[PDB]
């Protein structure tokens, strides 16, 4: 729609500057519409970022749901690698939205609640798979599954974001998947 | 000095509200001085937070240096637990400064560089101990030591902060030390 044009303009402009340096008039100009026509589709530039983040987070969530219903036929290391890779590829494909979404989180209760809702879902699913692994006798009963899942998911949130944002310090982007898979597998399967 | 009174006032006021909701006049009033006398000791409320964070970070750093020179006589699990506990106790004792310091980081190049400098030091020290553990034949040569160290330190930064800030999701504060020690020990010693 013109809606898609506003979203595409915002994702494109977030690649060279922060949301603070983008005006409603910048987004309108980019989408070939007026300022008031803009305000028809979205109440604020903040609402545009929220919609962009919602789309990225639901893409990750739907990719993980697809994988959950369609297990890869490989060893347990390559199965965790496949699941972590959903997040690596999805957020890694939308770095500017990921970086601006993380920033907004301090300032936007809707952005903070969106990230919180999905992190709770992804942790609950992580804990359920660890529990299944313990029930089949492949993983030892060590930490409570939900607490282990929480820290592994927060590790991935922080470590993926540092790599994508080029922070110092960070794991290089070409090494981060293998780094996370090692810590997940040793911490889930180790005595 | 009056310097200490300004710092004590700022740490006390950060326990009930963010830096954005504190005025230079609030800090002056709390320290029993005028606004211009305030500006003698610090150029901005931002500079007060930077000094508070600098003190907290250097307290952690000096506690870790003391431990490094004075190894506990216990198994390797309790030794990593002792080292992680420096961070748990130091930042956990200064939650309001930790929370405001993390926030400022998006907005303050000095705060971002301070955290970055110390994270690089703590990762370099973590990697050196893993390497020593591999050299003595107690730890297997798995991931590159520096990349493993990076992700474990970023895990701790994020997970400690979520617990302290009461985020959803978070590991409960009374379980976070044990959760982190499990992941460090299994990921450092596991094949
Ligand atoms: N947001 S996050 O990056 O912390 C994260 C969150 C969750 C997951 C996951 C998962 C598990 N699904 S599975 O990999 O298909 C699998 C199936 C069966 C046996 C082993 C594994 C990965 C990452
Ligand atoms: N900022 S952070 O929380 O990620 C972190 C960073 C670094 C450390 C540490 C450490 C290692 N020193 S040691 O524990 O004394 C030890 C000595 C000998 C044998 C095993 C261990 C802990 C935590």
């Amino acid at each position: 729609d013109r809606e898609l044009a506003i979203l595409a303009t915002a994702e494109n402009l977030l690649e060279d500057r922060p949301l603070a340096d983008i005006s409603v008039d910048d987004l309108a100009k980019g989408a070939g519409i007026s300022r008031p026509t803009f305000y028809f589709y979205f109440p604020s530039k903040e609402a545009v970022l929220l919609t962009l983040l919602d789309r990225v987070v639901n893409q990750a969530d739907m990719a993980l749901q697809t994988l959950a219903e369609n297990p890869a036929d490989t060893d347990r290391e390559n199965m965790w690698r496949t699941g972590i890779n959903v997040f690596f590829e999805t957020f890694g494909s939308h770095k500017a939205v990921t970086r601006a979404g993380q920033a907004a989180r301090a300032t936007s209760v809707e952005v903070a609640e969106l990230w919180s809702t999905f992190m709770q879902k992804w942790i609950a699913y992580t804990a359920a798979v660890i529990d299944a692994e313990r029930d089949r006798g492949a993983a030892p009963r060590t930490l409570p599954a939900h607490e282990l899942a929480t820290a592994l998911n927060l590790m991935n949130e922080r470590t993926l974001f540092a790599s994508f944002a080029g922070e110092q310090p960070s794991v290089p982007e070409a090494r981060v998947l293998d780094t996370l898979v090692h810590i997940w597998v040793t911490s889930i399967y180790g005595e």
